[PDB]
């Protein structure tokens, strides 16, 4: 039989980026319906229309037992209120776990289950955080550099975008009182 | 609806340590019949029996979709020309990948396929390897100091360490005439 060749890829912590990789870029454009404060999307959307993440995304056909791996660089900011944060999902196969490792900057994790659970970790470098399977997952960039991390999951886990992209998630992320705050989403 | 809880993990990418894991040590003692030279190794292990290894794991019930992580302190030495190296496995499901992720020191990695044919990956910090299904793969360190490592890697992939235990790799990782050198196994 066929086997698949192994590479090693240098990957700059600082960076996050990877040569080979799939690039895709994610614009506050590419987010209507995602934070709470519409007016403040809409006009920062006008002005500026900033980069709020982008993904190097390593990719194997969608096998059991096979792994991917991207970096995400989540840039910093606010909607509002609100921090930059990924559009987060679940995955396609709900049970698929994933493991993330903080390189650069300052930020956490967003978890939920389908039954709207919630769950805030910490992230900053040298953390490892455990996705366990079933739990719905997004990052959130709360300093003012580059939040970066990689992702390892598997192969076949997919990504499901649509119930997170129409809720929300049941927490949001917010600087209140010069505090960053993790508080119940009031559209939620 | 029980769902296991998410986690988050202090890894110290300096020391490879993840405080609340499954530490394991490999001393040279536990790696009879690992390396060409037979006399170095009973030498070495009768004056000194160094801890070649350290492994630290948090894995997760034996599920698919589910996933391990694992550092491992793979400390600098040599058994007469061969530089040090963790024992070397294929997964007891064969087809499932595995990634690393190089933290700290110069390394690489032997990978070979159910038919003996090797690859050499050099690894420094920042190189991610992708270990595709049916590849065997042992880490080397080729330097002076530790070489650290994070492995992630599938909760049901399993170790066996059979027939690397009878027969090693069809290549070796040696020092001659100053010289980092892999080249064919004479065993093979
Ligand atoms: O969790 C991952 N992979 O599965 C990550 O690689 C995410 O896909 C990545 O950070 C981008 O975020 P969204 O996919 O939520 O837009
Ligand atoms: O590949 C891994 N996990 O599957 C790694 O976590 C290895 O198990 C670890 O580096 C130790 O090497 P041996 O298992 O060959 O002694
Ligand atoms: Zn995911
Ligand atoms: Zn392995």
């Amino acid at each position: 039989m066929m086997y698949k060749e192994p590479f090693g890829v240098k990957v700059d912590f600082e960076t996050g980026i990877i040569e080979g990789a799939k690039k895709s870029v994610r614009r506050l454009s590419d987010m209507e319906g995602y934070f709470v404060d519409e007016r403040a999307w809409k006009e920062l959307v006008e002005k500026e229309d900033p980069v709020v993440y982008e993904v190097y995304a390593v990719e194997q056909e969608e096998k059991e037992g096979d792994l991917n791996f991207a970096t995400t660089v989540l840039y910093p900011g606010k909607v509002g209120k609100e921090f930059f944060f990924t559009k987060g999902h679940f995955h396609a196969k709900l049970d698929r776990a994933e493991v993330y490792v903080a390189l650069k900057g300052k930020g956490g994790m967003l978890l939920q289950t389908p039954e709207g659970d919630a769950k805030w970790i910490s992230m900053e470098p040298g953390t490892v955080v455990y996705v366990p399977p079933y739990w719905a997952h997004r990052t959130v960039n709360i300093g003012d550099e580059p939040f970066i991390f990689l992702a390892i999951y598997p192969a076949d886990a997919g990504h499901d975008y649509g119930t997170i992209a129409e809720k929300g998630f049941s927490k949001i992320v917010i600087e209140e009182n010069g505090e960053v705050k993790v508080v119940d989403n009031p559209r939620w």
